[PDB]
């Protein structure tokens, strides 16, 4: 009814020279995985990418971006590291929270990766406020043009975007999948910690690109709130939602990211109860209309345990919600949980939706798409 794509304490990967990487899970494996994000290609092939922690669970500790490929519909996976950490601290090298996006890139299929990276930090990248940007950040980006089977690094101008912004300290992509609009422009949402003298701490955001190699940030900033968030193309918007302790959070932006105001269709409309959630937020078309699908944690227990890993559909017109599928309807392990990935293709005549999501320290796959003619009806 589903399929393991990666197994807490399963899992064995190399390093670069091929050596086994040694983690804390029984038998040297790697011990947890966290934050998934996933596409489907034009081929049909599915690709996940999730934080391997190879010595717990815990965010400050030594992780890579682990990568896993199923061409037969998520049944089987080969699994590989995508993005390695930089080696210089054994605890707390990392990099982590992976964004996605399968994108047309002047004619070529490519999957883009993006993953923040630290090295000596001790501390959650939210303490990190005294420099523009921090020293220890850096927020790196890695291609496929080979249907997933290597990645190689994008060499990018984020950096020196983000230095030349003077008020951010780091900057992080929003979790899960980023999009190509209509127009073949690429967007990733992000995350930002501001520097120390801006009254706000976090804010969201998204940076764009044509070639994805330069990128751009618009003028504007959207609110914070819990900053994971994801954007839709709708009706002449980009429309983000947004993780929030409680009810989550969506805004349009009608002028590319100068100005936000609130979605009433989505806004407020999941609770998602103490401390928030990420959650997957996506567009699926009905007709010559859209629906929004969305993926993201019931909360019962009201804390970390997040449980009730859910899909929902919004009515875009209407601002009408509910509940499709409770798809991981079980309390989740509370040094981390609840996070998920959704994705829709239409390959030919055929139409997919696919979610990934955290499972007891595993990342897990379910095929969703029986639930589309209910989705789609939703308009
Ligand atoms: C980069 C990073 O730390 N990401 C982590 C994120 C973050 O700490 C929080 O959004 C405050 O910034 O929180 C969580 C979480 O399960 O809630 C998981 C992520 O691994």
């Amino acid at each position: 009814e589903k399929s393991v794509v990666f197994k807490a304490e399963g899992e064995h990967f190399t390093d670069q020279k091929g050596n086994t990487i040694v983690g804390s899970g029984s038998g040297g494996t790697t011990k947890y995985f966290r934050i998934p994000a996933m596409c489907t290609t034009s081929k049909g092939t599915i690709v996940v990418f999730a934080d391997a922690r190879h010595n717990t669970a815990s965010d400050q500790s030594f992780i890579d971006t682990a990568a896993a490929r199923s061409t037969d519909g998520g049944k089987t996976w080969n699994k590989k590291i995508a993005i390695y950490n930089d080696r210089v601290n054994s605890k707390l090298s990392r990099v982590m929270s992976p964004t996605c996006i399968v994108a047309n890139i002047q004619g070529r299929e490519t999957i883009l990766v993006m993953v923040g990276k630290w090295n000596n930090n001790d501390k959650t990248w939210g303490a990190y406020r005294d420099k523009a940007p921090d020293t220890d950040w850096d927020l790196v980006l890695y291609k496929s043009t080979d249907d997933g089977v290597t990645f190689s690094k994008v060499e990018t101008n984020i950096h020196d975007i983000v230095t030349k912004n003077g008020t951010i300290s780091a900057m992080l992509g929003g979790v899960g999948s980023g999009l190509q609009l209509n127009d073949g422009k690429l967007v990733f949402p992000v995350q930002m910690v501001r520097t120390k003298n801006i009254t706000t701490v976090l804010n969201t955001s998204f940076i764009y690109s044509t070639d994805g190699i330069t990128w751009s940030l618009p003028s504007g900033y959207c609110e914070g709130f819990g900053s994971e968030n994801n954007i839709i193309e709708f009706n002449a918007s980009l429309v983000n939602n947004i993780r929030n302790s409680g009810l989550r959070r969506s805004f349009e932006t009608k002028d590319f990211g100068k100005t936000w105001t609130e979605f009433p269709p989505m806004d407020k409309k999941v609770d998602n109860r103490n401390h928030g959630v990420q959650g997957s937020t996506i567009t699926i078309p009905s007709g010559n209309k859209l629906v929004a699908a969305h993926s993201s944690a019931q909360n019962k227990n009201n804390d970390y345990t997040r449980s009730d890993i859910s899909l929902y559909a919004h009515n875009l017109y209407s601002g009408e919600v509910k509940l499709i599928d409770d798809f991981y309807p079980k309390v989740g392990n509370a040094s981390g949980a609840g996070y998920s990935c959704l994705s829709y293709r239409k390959n030919v005549d055929k139409e997919t939706l696919y979610v990934v999501y955290e499972a007891n320290g595993s990342i897990e796959f379910q095929d969703l798409s029986r639930h589309l003619p209910v989705i789609k009806s939703y308009n």
